[PDB]
Parts: structure tokens; C-alpha cells; sequence
């Protein structure tokens, strides 16, 4: 058991050193190079009819690659686009890029390719003043990654047209801007964070090693996480911006764990215990808390596996492997290292009031317990207002509003969207499939169109129903099948989408043929519906699982349901404050971002994380309160000893959470600013208001009830082998 590994680490000291040092360099080269090999197109389309209709549509008519990049060309010296010499010049320039990238571009299409054309919409492309015209440059590729790599192959030559004066916007210029914000945020973090975390560590300690240890743990952590994921990638892959967030969160709570390990070790050394005895009780003492915290986090993450998605699933998978690897390094490499040197790790030093505050905390807790209603009244009245704002919530999807207002690409896009209205559309698709496989008659088409025309409220920009519900264009790379045909059309107001969506699904097609209703508005409204359909069951599993787990940690049945209710209150209050600052806009002008609806599954993730985090700190605290109560003594003694042996710990764990929170205020990315700020604010509010107000008051209210426990449940607890408090 632990005694065995205790003696084995001395007998195998040489190989654990040779392996773990070899592993970090090996994991570094294999990790920095390889293992992240997953696509970015496909984290949201999961099941439903709209996705089947999208695969069938792409399979028959072929993927449409014209809506990738739109470049706006402007002649210098205020010359108009009708200038013929310039057009020839840029055409040769265009032909020059066509000469250099035949393997990436199919070709260019637009009014320039046919100045004298009878096509209405193309004559509607030129602006009424004949001063601006934009062209589309489709690129080769079967997925967005190959496309992006082609954009990076062509961006130089495309950015060199018009003597360098050319603004590049669109899908690929934006994807490039996003991943570049990734690199800017990583480097910003490594040049703003490692010095800040260096001075914060140096200002809390007095010896170099104690402050240098969390950094050593941090470097080994990312190396071992990249190695874990390299092993994970043979079965399931991990991707995205969601990886650095996983490294900052894991490295943070991991430093918290090693903070509680260095603190408990210094404490046992100061009481006068030898290294072995101290390490054995700290091991079990910490390890039992980490095991409880981990099983709690697992119960917080598995329900998402009850309802799959993708991006979220990959993150919950990353969290489980990150917390488990953190616990393993906490109870293996670190504990052994601290065991050999011991207190002479603090010997050399930099050669070249905590008790007064702890007493103020004791006098203040005695004042609170002395006049509790003066605290209970304001807290519970503060409670009603938390959910007032919660009701206001709206749910939406991704769009160009997701970037900061000073980004060049967004303004270029907004200019395109105001200069050339009507070209950008999000249409609903009517995918038609016959099971006989035989062709669809012209009459069957005029009949389907007449029934789609029996529903009002659908856009008609031409002002003519004969031209409505056109057939989709057939590209030269689709397996044309007369068994499938699709017609599409946008909405005048995306808000009537929900109403009209129910009208589209309710239509009865002809006898033998089947109709599929698709398009991006339907996938979004079906994920929204499925989430608000499975939200009650999610909360149900979350509550029953956390209550039984607390019924196992504690011996009571009322205390777990009480903590569950107070954790639900904290949850509701957190999402109510978030809706109160992100939906109505109070605070948007200062932090520089635009208020808009949130992506619901991210609110599910934040609820699970906050719940598990507050529960872990509740188990750590009441776990020490119960250990002291189980050691005898009166209630006031157990209270004082608890809020005395941990005031300095919860204070340092808070300083740490604030340093990391300042690193997430520097984490950039607007949708990351909303999430990271939500977690930081709620975490500080709960960890400085909820725990310290609610706990002393509730325990006081219970009184002697705090110790009751059914007899058969105490024998069950004893029959499993648990109770080494």
C-alpha cells in the first residue's frame, strides 16, 4: 500500500529519476510537435434531421466553396473601378496569382468576368455610383483545415495586389486572425504571467525553492498533459482553444494542491515530527481529500456524457485526465522529493502579523455568531434579486459580433454588409428525397413549391413568387442524383425563424416522397430545444449524485440536501449576476465588449465547474470540521480550531485564485472574457461570502443535531472500511 511505495521509492530512487527526467524531455519533443490532429469543422453538427440533410445535400449537389473569401478592390488616386487600364492591370495580377497557385484556386467569378451581362443580380452587384466592386476567390480543399492552409499559402500574393493596399476579410482572414490571437495570447501570457507569478510567489515566501517548486510542477504538467493526450489520440482526439484553457486551469488548481502540500508539510515539520511520520499522515490526509475532490469532479463531468455534443465532451475528457494526472504527481514525485531533503530545503536563503489578522478573524466570527440575524437578514434579502435578472435570458449562435470592436476584419465586413446588402443570407433548406430512387416529376416540384408558397412571412426580394424557391446550383464536383433535390430561402426576420420553423416541420409532403427541413437556423434551434429539454434531467442527476456523495462523506441525510440547496442558490445567483451584467449591458462600455446571448452548453459547463469547485472546498472545510468534532471537544472548540488551522490556507488559496484570475483577465478573446470573468467573479463571491456566512450560521442553527446519524447507516459506513478521520 502506501507503506510499500514508501519503502519502494527508496529502493527504486534511481530509475524513477532516470525515467521521469527522460519522459519530460521526450514528452516535450513528442508533444510540442505532434498529437493535435483534429479538424475544426464538426464540433456542433451532431445528429438530428438537419445534419442528415446536410450530408445528403453535400453528397448530391456538392459543397459550395464560393462563400469563403470576398476581397474588396479599390483603385488608388480615387479612380473608379470602370477605369479600363487598371482593370487589365489587376487582371494580369490576378492571372499572375492564378499562375502561382493553380493547385489552390479553381477560379474567380464576378461582374469583372462579364461586364456586358444580362444577369439581373450581377447588374445589381455594381454599386449605384460605379465606384466599388468585390470579387470572390474560391480555394481548394475538402475541409476548413486544408482551406486555411491554402489561405496561408496564398495570403502573401493576395495581399500584394494594388501595390499592397488591399484589405483582406472573410472566413479565412478571420480564422487566421483568430488563431493569431491564440498565439498573441499565449505569448502575452508567458511574458505577463511568468514574471507576475514569480513576484507573487516571491512575496508570499522567504526561500527560493518553495517558490520555484510550483514552476517545476507547472513545466512537468504541460509536458505530461501533452503526453497523456498523445496516448489519448490513438482512440479519441483533442483539439481547439480549449487546450490552453485546460492547461491554465489545471496548472492553477494543481499549484493550489501543491500549495496545500507544502503548507501541511511545513506545519508538520514545525510541530516537531520526523519526515516519515509527517509524510505518512499528510499523504493520507491530503490524498483522502484529493480522492474525494476527484470523485466529486467525476460526478460533475459524467452527466455531460449522458448527453453528448463534442467540443464539451473533449473538454470534460481533458479535465478528468488533468485532475487525475495532477493528483498522481501530487502524491508521487512531489511527496518523495520533499521527503529526501526535508527541512534542509530551506537552509541557504537569499544570500545575495498573520496572528494579528487571525485574531481579528476570531473576534469577527465571535461577533457574527453573537449577532447572526444581522447577517442572515441581508444575505437572504440579497437572494431574491439574484434571480430577477435570470429570467431575461436569450440564447443565440456564432456570428461576426464575436470579435472585439477594434478588429479590422469586422469593420471591413460591416462595410461590405452595408455597401452590398442582400448578398449575405442564412437560408432554410428544403432537402427533397424519394425512396423509389426514380426522378422527381416537374409537377411534383410545382406542387411542393405551391405548398411552400401557402405559408406567408417568407422573404421575396424580387417581388415575384414565380422566381421564389429556385433550385440549388449544381457544381461540377457533386454526384448529381435526380433522387435528391433541394430548394432554399432566407427569412425576413431571424426571430420568426422559431415560429416559421414549426410551420416548416408541420408540412405534410406528397405520399411516397420525404422532405427534410435543414439550414443553420434549424440546427441552432434544435440544439437549443434539446438543451432546454434535457436541462431538468441534468439538474436532477447533478443534485442526486452530489447529495448521495455528501451522504457518504458525512453521516447525515439532512446536511447533504441542505448543502445541495445552498449550492443551487449559489448557482442561480451566479447565473443571475451574469445575466445582469452581460444581457442588459451594465459594464459593457468599460470592459470593451458587446452584450449578446450566450451559447447554452457553455453555461452547462460553467454550472458543472462552479458546482464541483464549491463542493470540493466545502468537503475540505467541513471535512476538517468533522475530523476535529470526531476528535471530541465542544462545538466552539471545533469551530475555533477549524477557522484557525485554515484561515491562512483559504487566504493563500484565494491569493492564488486572484493571481490566476488576473491572468485570465489577460487571457483575451471576448467570449473568453465573459466566461473567465464569470468564473472569477462568482468564485470570489462564493469563497468570501457563502462559505463564511452560511457555514457558522447553519451549524449554530442545527446545534446538537449536527451529530445525529441512523445506526444502520453508521454500521454501513463501518462495514465498507472508511472512517480514518
Amino acid at each position: 500500500m502506501f507503506a510499500w511505495w514508501g519503502r519502494t521509492v527508496y529502493q527504486f530512487r534511481y530509475i524513477v529519476i532516470g525515467v521521469m527526467v527522460a519522459l519530460c524531455l521526450g514528452g516535450g519533443v513528442y508533444g510540442i510537435s505532434l498529437g493535435n490532429h483534429v479538424t475544426q469543422s464538426g464540433f456542433y453538427d451532431e445528429g438530428s434531421q438537419s445534419v442528415a440533410a446536410s450530408l445528403i445535400g453535400d453528397e448530391v449537389y456538392g459543397r459550395d466553396r464560393t462563400s469563403h473569401v470576398v476581397a474588396i478592390l479599390t483603385p488608388p488616386d480615387d479612380k473608379k473601378v470602370t477605369d479600363k487600364a487598371w482593370q487589365k492591370k489587376v487582371t494580369e495580377e490576378l492571372d499572375q496569382v492564378v499562375k502561382d497557385h493553380e493547385d489552390q484556386i479553381v477560379g474567380w467569378v464576378g461582374w469583372l468576368k462579364a461586364p456586358d451581362t444580362t444577369d439581373p443580380t450581377v447588374s445589381a452587384m455594381k454599386t449605384q455610383d460605379l465606384r466599388h466592386t468585390f470579387i470572390s476567390i474560391p480555394l481548394q480543399g475538402d475541409d476548413d483545415d486544408e482551406i486555411l492552409k491554402n489561405y496561408q499559402v496564398v495570403e502573401p500574393e493576395l495581399q500584394q495586389v494594388n501595390g499592397g493596399d488591399i484589405r483582406l476579410a472573410g472566413l479565412n482572414p478571420l480564422a487566421s486572425e483568430l488563431t493569431g490571437t491564440i498565439g498573441e495570447d499565449q505569448k502575452r501570457a508567458e511574458v505577463a504571467a511568468i514574471p507576475l507569478v514569480a513576484v507573487v510567489l516571491f512575496f508570499v515566501f522567504g526561500t527560493v525553492i518553495a517558490a520555484a517548486l510550483p514552476a517545476i510542477i507547472g513545466g512537468l504538467a504541460i509536458a505530461g498533459a501533452l503526453g497523456i493526450m498523445r496516448l489519448v489520440a490513438e482512440f479519441t482526439p483533442v483539439h481547439f482553444f480549449a487546450q490552453p484553457v485546460v492547461t491554465l486551469i489545471g496548472l492553477g488548481i494543481a499549484i493550489d494542491y501543491g500549495l496545500f502540500i507544502v503548507s501541511r508539510f511545513r506545519e508538520e515539520i514545525a510541530e516537531g515530527y520526523d519526515t516519515e511520520a509527517a509524510v505518512r499522515r499528510t499523504v493520507m490526509t491530503s490524498g483522502r481529500t484529493v480522492v474525494f475532490s476527484a470523485v466529486i469532479i467525476v460526478a460533475s463531468s459524467v452527466p455531460l456524457l449522458l448527453f453528448p455534443q463534442g467540443f464539451l465532451k473533449s473538454i470534460t475528457y481533458a479535465i478528468i485526465a488533468s485532475v487525475m494526472l495532477a493528483a498522481i504527481l501530487s502524491i508521487t514525485v512531489l511527496a518523495a522529493a520533499l521527503a529526501i531533503l526535508g527541512p534542509r530545503v530551506d537552509a541557504l536563503g537569499v544570500t545575495t502579523r498573520e496572528e494579528v489578522e487571525r485574531g481579528f478573524w476570531g473576534r469577527l466570527v465571535n461577533v457574527v455568531m453573537k449577532r447572526p440575524i444581522a447577517f442572515a437578514a441581508p444575505i437572504l434579502v440579497v437572494m431574491v434579486l439574484l434571480i430577477i435578472p435570470l429570467g431575461q435570458l436569450s440564447l443565440g449562435g456564432i456570428s461576426e459580433k464575436y470579435l472585439p470592436p477594434d478588429n479590422a476584419v469586422r469593420q471591413s465586413q460591416e462595410q461590405f454588409d452595408k455597401l452590398f446588402p442582400g448578398f449575405r443570407t442564412e437560408p432554410l433548406t428544403l432537402v427533397m428525397k424519394r425512396e423509389d430512387g426514380e426522378p422527381i416529376t416537374d409537377a411534383q416540384i410545382a406542387d411542393m413549391r405551391a405548398k411552400a408558397l401557402t405559408v406567408s412571412g417568407f422573404t421575396d426580394p424580387d417581388n415575384d413568387p414565380e422566381k421564389m424557391w429556385k433550385e440549388r446550383p449544381a457544381n461540377d464536383s457533386g454526384s448529381k442524383d435526380p433522387s435528391v433535390r433541394v430548394i432554399q430561402n432566407g427569412l425576413e426576420n431571424r426571430n420568426d425563424a422559431a415560429k416559421k420553423i414549426d410551420e416548416l416541420r408541420a408540412l405534410q409532403p406528397p405520399h411516397g416522397i420525404e422532405v427534410f427541413v435543414g439550414g443553420t437556423p434549424a440546427l441552432e434551434q434544435d440544439s437549443i430545444h434539446s438543451l432546454f429539454d434535457k436541462l431538468p434531467l441534468m439538474a436532477l442527476i447533478l443534485i442526486v449524485t452530489t447529495t448521495v456523495l455528501m451522504f457518504l462523506a458525512f453521516g447525515s441525510v439532512v446536511l447533504p440536501i441542505k448543502a445541495a440547496l445552498m449550492s443551487a442558490l449559489t448557482l442561480g445567483s451566479t447565473m443571475g449576476i451574469l445575466t445582469w451584467m452581460f444581457v442588459d449591458g451594465h459594464g459593457s462600455g468599460l470592459m470593451n465588449y458587446t452584450p449578446q446571448p450566450l451559447m447554452a452548453p457553455m453555461i452547462g459547463l460553467i454550472i458543472a465547474v462552479i458546482w464541483g469547485l464549491s463542493t470540493d472546498y466545502e468537503v475540505f472545510l467541513v471535512s476538517r470540521m468533522v475530523e476535529a468534532r470526531e476528535r471530541g471537544m465542544s462545538t466552539a472548540e471545533a469551530i475555533r480550531i477549524g477557522t484557525a488551522t485554515t484561515g491562512r490556507l483559504i487566504t493563500g488559496a484565494a491569493l492564488i485564485l486572484a493571481v490566476v484570475a488576473g491572468a485570465f483577465v489577460f487571457s483575451d478573446l471576448v467570449m473568453m472574457k465573459y466566461l473567465a470573468f464569470g468564473l472569477l467573479i462568482a468564485l470570489l463571491l462564493d469563497a468570501t461570502i457563502i462559505r463564511m456566512f452560511l457555514v457558522p450560521a447553519v451549524m449554530k442553527l442545527l446545534g446538537d443535531d449536527c451529530w445525529w446519524a441512523p445506526r444502520w447507516m453508521k454500521r454501513v459506513q463501518e462495514k465498507l472500511g472508511l472512517g480514518e478521520t
